Formats: C-alpha cells, sequence, structure tokens
C-alpha cells in the first residue's frame, strides 16, 4: 500500500495550515475527505476535526503521524 | 483517489522547482519516480528528464499537464 488513511481527531491541530504543520517525516497529503467531499490539499489548507486524510510516505512517518493525529 | 502517470519529456521544464512550476489547475504531485526510486515531491523538488510524475487532481488540468510535459 502507498496511500494510507489517517483520521484527524486531535484538537491541537484544528485550523493549522499544511504550510505550518510539523510533519513526522517525508509525507504529502494527497486528499482530505471532509464533509463528504474530497479536497486536493495545499499550503493554506487547514486541518479540521474529523478530516479523513489520505497520505503518502514511508510507513514509519505515516505511523508516526497516525499516532499524533488519531 | 485517481492517480495519473505523466512522463517528464520536456527539456523546457527540466531542473525547474515545484515551487516554481506554473500550475494552471488544482493538482498535487503524489510521487516522482526518478532513477528507479519512488520519491515524495516538495516545493524544492525539480522536474528532471525521464521523471515519472504521479499526480492527482482536476482531470482537465491533468490533461493540460500531459500536453505540456509529455507531448
Ligand atoms: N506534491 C506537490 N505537488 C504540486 N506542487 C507542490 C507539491 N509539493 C510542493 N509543491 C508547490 O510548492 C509550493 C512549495 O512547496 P513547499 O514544500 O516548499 O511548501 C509548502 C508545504 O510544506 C505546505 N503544503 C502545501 N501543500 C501540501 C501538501 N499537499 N502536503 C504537505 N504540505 C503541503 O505549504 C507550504 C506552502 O504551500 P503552497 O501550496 O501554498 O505552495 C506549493 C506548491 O505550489
Amino acid at each position: 500500500t502507498s496511500l494510507y488513511e489517517i483520521q484527524m481527531l486531535n484538537y491541537k491541530y484544528e485550523n493549522i495550515q499544511l504550510r505550518n504543520f510539523p510533519f513526522g517525516g517525508d509525507i504529502i497529503f494527497v486528499r482530505i475527505i471532509r464533509n463528504n467531499e474530497s479536497i486536493v490539499p495545499h499550503g493554506d489548507t487547514q486541518l479540521r476535526y474529523g478530516d479523513r486524510l489520505i497520505v503518502t510516505g514511508a510507513k514509519e512517518y505515516v505511523d508516526e503521524l497516525k499516532q499524533e493525529l488519531e
């Protein structure tokens, strides 16, 4: 698998924009599924509680990010 | 999530930075496969001749990118 899904269930990251997010490693947000819509994420895209994040990167950082976010 | 592969066959864009690419649409480069390895693309990342660009986004702009990069 190369596309992983992570739930954004951490209140500490609400309204935090991708351009300021402190990534656990080399990761790109491929899509964010929010309110039944699939968004192509960019720098000023803000995380929201309940977001379904579709991410790609090495399993390590993905796992790392997963722990912090959900 | 649809991903599309685009070959970087246009020397016009070689060495150009992702932060400096003129995007005319809603698109993200999910992966670049370069020198037999699969890499995660960022702002500094350069397009290099022969790159296999894996992209996601508005299909209309994917199509324009394919014109620019591999036609
Ligand atoms: N995979 C990709 N596909 C297409 N273009 C790409 C790209 N990765 C980087 N870029 C382009 O480079 C900018 C520079 O990227 P950078 O990684 O330095 O700087 C970024 C980055 O760390 C964060 N960001 C934006 N989108 C992101 C994403 N999908 N995943 C992770 N971080 C993102 O916001 C900073 C400013 O974002 P902004 O989009 O307004 O500005 C973008 C975008 O035009």
